[PDB]
């Protein structure tokens, strides 16, 4: 039976339409918590920009975090796993984005920076997602930092063009306009493995929930993968179960279906 729940944030817990968590999702997680489910976040966001979970956090419902697509995982105050991108690949992404004229975010353990931000950074991160403005730094300075995640604002065509210069990194998307890049093997699947190692939970006892391409590995990896009803077809196909759309009680309905609650 299920012991650990892994939730993506954007499009899974938090609606892109309303920018809020559905009330029935909060009630479902309350009920699961009391039954002893462990509740984990599994997000491409770095901690620095997780500004949309206060309802869950203030209710003390979250037992641990997988952030930066698995490249930075912690339980309470304790970091249980982290990684960094090979510096050659950091440099090559910075050079690519600078030449192409596209912005890129560079995330360190305790700092976050953006290089050559444009209005699409503003339109998506600040105005749509209400993320606090990220400080600007030069590509040169960013290219020398110890980087856990890079988030280039590149198309899928630009992604194919920079792929040979990030030969070992993972790349995935939770939103079409940008991608997240992390070191070899660092996907939300890695995050699940680290969290369940910490708690003595078996893979066979896990359930994941997601809406995006960066959820596919964890939808496949968990014993039961749940795709949100509005997810694209390839996300749905990676899941075991497709629930209702987020704003039609999709999380609660899935949890009830399985008898989690
Ligand atoms: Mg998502």
């Amino acid at each position: 039976m299920t012991k650990a729940l892994f939730f993506d944030i954007d499009g899974t817990l938090v609606s892109f339409e309303t920018h809020r968590i559905p009330s029935s999702t909060i009630e479902a997680l309350e009920a699961a918590h009391a039954k002893g489910l462990k509740i984990f976040i599994a997000t491409g966001r770095p901690k620095a920009i997780i500004n949309n979970l206060s309802e869950l956090q203030d209710r003390n419902l979250i037992d641990g975090y997988i952030t930066m697509n698995g490249a930075y995982c912690f339980v309470g105050e304790e970091v249980i796993y982290k990684s960094a991108i090979p510096q050659e690949e950091v440099k090559a992404m910075a050079a690519f984005c600078e030449k192409k004229g596209v912005p890129c975010i560079f995330v360190e353990e305790h700092n976050i920076s953006v290089c050559q931000p444009n209005e699409m950074v503003k339109k998506i991160f600040y105005d749509f997602l209400h993320v606090n403005v990220i400080p600007t730094v030069s590509f040169e300075e960013a290219s020398n930092k110890e980087v856990i995640q890079m988030t280039p604002f590149i198309t899928e065509e630009e992604e194919k063009e920079v792929l040979p210069s990030i030969p070992t990194c993972e790349i995935g998307r939770w939103y079409p306009a940008f991608a997240d890049v992390t070191a070899k093997g660092d996907t939300k699947q890695k995050g699940i493995d680290e969290i369940i190692r910490h708690f003595g939970i078996k893979l066979e006892e896990t359930m994941s929930f997601g809406d995006g391409g960066n959820d596919i590995s964890m939808l496949r990896h968990a014993a039961i993968g749940v795709a949100m009803g509005q997810a694209k077809e390839d996300v749905k196909a990676a899941a075991d179960y497709v629930t209702a759309p987020i704003d039609e009680d999709g999380i609660s309905k899935a949890m009830k279906h399985f008898g989690i609650i």
